[PDB]
């Protein structure tokens, strides 16, 4: 398992937690020195548990699918909560079985459905460590509309930060003051599968993408990624979704 405490948290401790989250995910090979997530994992070993503590020391445990870094659900005291989708249904056969009751959230765990439930797009929701503290606290007591926004914060400050060093850095910059994500952050989140695929297809094509990927950079400009010498590939992306799952 991995753990992170908001009490005493700073950019250093958050960065270390994200390193630990990345390194908790199994892989058997690297592609251009980036861990390639496994095509499949059978049984309980498919799920990583992340123990998150809010500033007051109250805790939730979050179950993450190690093949894609997707959050399946979480445990708050004696109640488990799972997204309304087959992958989370499966997860609930393996994790948090000791919970006294299970609530299936009234949405699946993708951005489209979460944004509808929250009533707002990612672009308008501040993120940062204070927002993560708030998100943990919200998830402690069931409220599905509030939970949708909290889960948008949680996903971006854990899974997306693990996937992209740039997003990790954005959250570090928001350690003590929340701010909506940059355009670049949104573009990277929206392109993780596409980038993962092209980096894998570039092996066998001399590091050249079969199909270029368009992103927004940290200055807000459109850029086209065409090959693995791009900083997006050499320093930014940290985990690759297996093409078997694309
Ligand atoms: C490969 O990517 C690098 C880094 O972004 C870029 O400078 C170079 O022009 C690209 N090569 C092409 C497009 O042939
Ligand atoms: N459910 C998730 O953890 C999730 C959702 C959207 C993108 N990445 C991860």
């Amino acid at each position: 398992d991995v753990s992170f405490r908001l009490s005493g948290a700073d950019p250093r401790s958050y960065g270390m937690f994200i390193k630990d989250l990345r390194n908790a995910l199994p892989f058997r090979e690297k592609v251009y020195n980036i861990p390639l997530l496994l095509p499949s994992v059978s049984g309980a070993g498919r799920y990583l548990l992340m123990h998150l503590f809010n500033y007051d020391g109250k805790t939730i445990t979050v179950a993450v699918d190690v093949t894609n870094v997707y959050i399946m659900g979480y445990l708050a005291d004696t109640t488990s909560y799972f997204f309304n989708e087959p992958a989370a249904e499966l997860a609930s056969q393996y994790v948090f079985r000791d919970a006294r009751r299970k609530i299936t959230l009234p949405y699946s765990g993708n951005y489209e459905r979460l944004q509808i439930a929250a009533g707002k797009p990612r672009e308008k929701i501040p993120i940062g460590l204070p927002a993560l503290d708030s998100a943990i606290s919200t998830l402690l007591h069931y409220d599905s509309t509030a939970a949708a926004g909290a889960l948008l914060v949680l996903i971006q400050t854990t899974a997306e930060a693990a996937r992209f060093k740039y997003i990790e850095q954005q959250i570090q910059e928001r350690a003590y003051r929340d701010e909506v994500p940059s355009l670049a952050t949104i573009s990277l989140e929206n392109s993780w599968s596409g980038l993962s695929k092209q980096i894998q297809l570039a092996q066998g094509n001399n590091g050249i993408f079969r199909t270029p990927i368009v992103l927004v950079d940290n200055k807000g400009n459109r850029v086209q990624i065409t090959n693995v010498t791009s900083k997006v590939v050499t320093s930014n992306i940290q985990l690759l979704l297996n093409t078997r799952n694309i």
